[PDB]
């Protein structure tokens, strides 16, 4: 996971 996060916006898949 990582979308739910600020830090992989455009990034987390």
């Amino acid at each position: 996971g990582c979308c739910s996060e600020p830090r992989c916006r455009y990034r987390c898949r």
